[PDB]
């Protein structure tokens, strides 16, 4: 799978893209945090379906596909937020049926619903493409957790190298077939890397929230992961 | 102006403004415990040092006096870190914090065992001087560049030229690597994967400041007030 080329690259990740999920509330009738707990809790289903779809991360072990979804859940989720909200400026669009704007997010949650904000006008200003973004979300899932890792091992983290670095010549090849210069391809592509710092950036801070609610489960456990990644051949 | 400087005149100005490796303060001659004693006296006194290289990094003080206070509150600890890092690389398993404490991971130990891993792919890419220097303004430049929370035409005018500025840096890196030789491929390659690396200093800085403000201790961080002080 390190044989693809590039324009199959990208449609191999724009097939893997997950479905735009509805929020669960009556419509007719006039619980924030519900909401969006909820949403992000079904969005976890289809983002593993989504991560084995990535070229490359099923040839992982399963514990380090679970370390790697572990470490990136969050920037995932969020990323996909901000893309979804791109075109709403001032706007979040949790589902099609949940927009809501900074007002709406006001305890702590307004200083996150900033930081998602100010993220979805800097893609817009960036006039970040759908191929693009795929793509950049594919380097999180592979990206996030690989610091924090025997001969094997060594072997996993070469092949996730490998396949980052065949994402990035697939991004260069975007911009390449764009038109763009060969300096405005290193600019843009330096560009778009460093929002991937304010991704992880907001992740913390996002973090830190969930656990500050001391839930049971409210981060996704390991062995939760492993469940829905440790899938059988029996279907 | 530096928007006009050559890539080797950037290169040579930001190794010039390198800060000098301070030493901890404990009497050597006496007994050792205390720790994060000496790791936050190391720290305050880096700070100082800090701000001297930010003002001559190539750009930064055309900016307002506000965002470049703005730019070190965000990224003070991400610099300190990725300092820290770079010259620990050729001492593995061990943190160098200064010549003269220089720790292992058994001597926090969270926030040690990111450094070390930081440490070793820094080590694994065999990162050079000049990258780094690149590295460290970039990190400057851009951990705080989304939370202006302004849009003024000024401070329009002001993500701009950080901007323009972070291009000139990329546009250094790639000719760091295409002067030694790295084909096009390989450039846009080893651009990538050091950049990656950014995201993972910002966990360690995110990960780090958790633990300075968990000591509820008055100025364990950085006020506005202090880093505005310290650049009038
Ligand atoms: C992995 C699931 C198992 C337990 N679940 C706990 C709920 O965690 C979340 C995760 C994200 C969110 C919000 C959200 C929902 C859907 C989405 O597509 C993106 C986001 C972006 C973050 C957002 C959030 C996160 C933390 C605090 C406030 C808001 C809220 C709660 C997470
Ligand atoms: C801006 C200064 C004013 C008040 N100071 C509070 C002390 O903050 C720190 C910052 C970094 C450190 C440790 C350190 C010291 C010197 C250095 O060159 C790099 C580092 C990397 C982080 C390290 C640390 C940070 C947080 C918890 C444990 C260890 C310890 C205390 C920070």
């Amino acid at each position: 799978a390190l044989s693809l080329t590039a324009d199959q690259m990208v449609s191999a990740l724009l097939d893997a893209e997950p479905p735009i999920l509805y929020s669960e509330y009556d419509p007719t009738r006039p619980s924030m945090m519900g909401l969006l707990t909820n949403l992000a809790d079904r969005e976890l289903v289809h983002m593993i379906n989504w991560a084995k779809r990535v070229p490359g991360f099923v040839d992982l072990t399963l514990h380090d596909q679970v370390h790697l979804l572990e470490s990136a859940w969050l920037e995932i989720l969020m990323i996909g937020l901000v893309w979804r909200s791109m075109e709403h400026p001032g706007k979040l669009l949790f589902a099609p049926n949940l927009l809501l704007d900074r007002n709406q997010g006001k305890e702590g949650m307004v200083e996150i619903f900033d930081m998602l904000l100010a993220t979805s006008s800097r893609f817009r200003m960036m006039n970040l493409q759908g191929e693009e973004f795929v793509c950049l979300k594919s380097i999180i899932l592979l990206n996030s957790g690989v610091y924090t890792f025997t001969l094997k091992s060594l072997e996993e983290k070469d092949h996730i190298h490998r396949v980052l670095d065949k994402i990035t010549d697939t991004l260069i090849h975007l911009m390449a077939k764009a038109g763009l210069t060969l300096q405005q391809q290193h600019q843009r592509l330096a560009q778009l890397l460093l929002i991937l710092s304010h991704i992880r950036h907001m992740s913390n801070k996002g973090m830190e929230h969930l656990y500050s609610m001391k839930s049971k489960n409210v981060v996704p456990s390991y062995d939760l992961l492993l469940e829905m990644l440790d899938a059988h051949r029996l279907h």
